[PDB]
């Protein structure tokens, strides 16, 4: 089911090399619902090719746009694994520090805090 389960490690290593040699300046990125997540839909895609010089808290704006929510909709993103120290962080330095082994950067949503 998920994207780990779907591709091997030799696969997603490969598939973020390509990355590097097509699209330079986009960071890879994972986007995942929880699978305990009740409310908020799926997105059409799991795999994302994000400008390197955007912050968290405009990622959160995109995909709030992409999963096409309305104001009072709840939305909460993990990074790695956990809670997001800070959304001013251009998501380059985010990558660096956050990046799996396989080289993606894996985040999940959720409706709420307590995934
Ligand atoms: C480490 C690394 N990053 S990008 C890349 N390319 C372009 C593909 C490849 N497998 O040669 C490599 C390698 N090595
Ligand atoms: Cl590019």
């Amino acid at each position: 089911k998920t994207f780990k389960q779907r591709r091997t490690f030799e696969q997603r290593v490969e598939d973020v090399r390509l990355i590097r040699e097509q699209h330079p300046t986009k960071i890879p990125v994972i986007i995942e619902r929880y699978k305990g997540e009740k409310q908020l839909p799926v997105l059409d895609k799991t795999k994302f090719l994000v400008p390197d010089h955007v912050n968290m808290s405009e990622l959160i704006k995109i995909i709030r746009r992409r999963l096409q929510l309305n104001a009072n909709q709840a939305f909460f993103l993990l990074v790695n694994g956990h809670s997001m120290v800070s959304v001013s962080t251009p998501i380059s330095e985010v990558y660096e520090s956050e990046k799996d082994e396989d080289g993606f950067l894996y985040m999940v949503y959720a409706s709420q805090e307590t995934f």
